[PDB]
């Protein structure tokens, strides 16, 4: 099925199967000089999924992943999606104490890891990603679940503005929406993305799933902390065209090698306020399209984009991605006028299933009649308003 009804989204493995069948000879993954086509990637995902099912992993099992950046990492993500497991990606750069707190808060039953020696002990059962990969047979025949867009796919950790920790349950639809080409970016199967954001952060979905659910290429940064010299060579040598950056990596690049930012076609800076002067230096250094991007864990992935063009307050966060609705509501749950201040609320395909805390879920996921639809909204706790062109601007 390849439906032209853009709102009708499938579960992640179904979109990938469609993409891998349509672009089987396109390159899906690049690590160093190892390159993997969609055809080979789909074969490895099927074989691993069969292995995972024969290790009694089933739909709804909470499975943590601690695998350094590598092609195997993304083969495991796809295979766990195909069996309907709920992934809990773990920061490989985090101390063992914190990882155990993550897995206990997530309710992880299993921990798949590429280094079973450096993992915390607990109620979860540790599985070796290396031994699972070794056991992959040429037969990938399996009886897999019929997954829907609303089935859970991921558990990601986040914090509120005042530091309270929250466990967010993300549905397949929240990352499956990234298979829809974003008109602001003009992306397609011809693009190439750079995987640098840690898998424990929702921003990593921007890179992983916009690539693999569109037929584009994902080139994988080396594991560990960012090496800007290697990243610059990698951006050039693999022809990265869609570059997603945190505020730290963007600022550092503006300060030490701004020209690197103009090798890609589009550069998206998300995660926090950015000094507007940094945008002005970047915009004036080349013809790449530089965007201020808004995302939240509770909306799955990148949610809004604002293209910076000129010199003429914080930069707006712009207009929502496909299937995302953003509304600034005042204290009476009324849409705000231009210049009126309120709180940003987000609705549509990205909205998470909720928190592990049911009382917090009911506070922050509320249903509001809006434009004829009883719409489920996530309350961002971000103060905001509209500008003259209806662009959304967060004002902190
Ligand atoms: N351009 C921006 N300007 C100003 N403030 C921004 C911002 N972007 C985020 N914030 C703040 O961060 C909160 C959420 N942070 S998060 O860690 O939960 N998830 C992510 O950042 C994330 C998730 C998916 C994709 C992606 O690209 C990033 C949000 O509510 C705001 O306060
Ligand atoms: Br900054
Ligand atoms: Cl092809
Ligand atoms: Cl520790
Ligand atoms: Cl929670």
């Amino acid at each position: 099925t390849h439906s032209a009804y853009v709102y009708q989204l499938k579960a992640v493995p179904d979109i990938f199967d469609e993409i891998s069948q349509r672009f089987p000879d396109r390159v899906a993954l690049i690590f160093d000089q190892r390159k993997i086509t969609y055809r080979e990637l789909a074969e490895q995902c099927s074989a691993l999924a069969a292995v995972l099912q024969n290790n009694c992993l089933i739909k709804g099992d909470i499975v943590a992943i601690k695998i350094e950046r590598s092609p195997e990492l993304y083969i495991f993500m796809l295979a766990l999606m195909k069996i309907g497991a709920v992934m809990v990606p773990v920061n490989s750069n985090s101390p063992e104490r914190y990882i155990g707190e993550v897995l206990s808060a997530a309710g992880a039953r299993y921990l798949i890891s590429d280094d079973v020696t450096s993992v915390p002990g607990g109620a979860w059962h540790v599985l070796s990603s290396r031994t699972l990969i070794q056991n992959c047979t040429q037969q990938r025949s399996g009886n897999y679940p019929v997954l829907s867009a609303d089935d859970p796919a991921l558990i990601l950790m986040t914090s509120g503005s005042t530091g309270k920790p929250k466990s967010v349950l993300i549905a397949h639809r929240g990352i499956a929406r990234l298979g829809l080409p974003v008109p602001a970016l003009g992306n397609s199967e011809r693009d190439c993305y750079l995987q640098i954001a840690d898998i424990s952060f929702a921003a990593s979905a921007n890179e992983i799933w916009m690539a693999l659910l569109t037929g584009a290429c994902l080139t994988i940064a080396p594991p560990g902390l960012p090496d800007l010299m290697a990243l610059a060579r990698q951006i050039e040598s693999d022809n990265v065209t869609m570059l997603f950056l945190s505020g730290g990596l963007f600022r550092l690049f503006v300060e030490v090698s701004v020209e690197t930012l103009h090798i890609p076609d589009c550069v998206v800076v998300s995660g926090d306020f950015v000094n507007p002067r940094l945008f002005s230096v970047a915009v004036q250094a080349g013809k790449a399209k530089i965007f201020n991007g808004l995302g939240c864990t509770e909306n799955s992935a990148i949610s809004s984009l604002y293209h910076i063009q000129s010199a003429a307050s914080p930069v707006p966060v712009g207009t929502p991605l496909p299937l995302v609705e953003m509304v600034v509501f005042n204290e009476r749950l009324q849409p705000c006028t231009c210049g009126e201040y309120g709180e940003l609320f987000i609705a549509g395909a990205g909205v998470a299933l909720g928190y592990s805390d049911p009382q917090l879920t009911a506070e922050r996921f509320i249903t509001i009649p809006y434009q004829g639809t009883d719409m489920l909204f996530y309350r961002t706790d971000d103060r905001a308003t509209y500008d003259q062109d209806r662009n959304i601007v967060l004002v902190g």
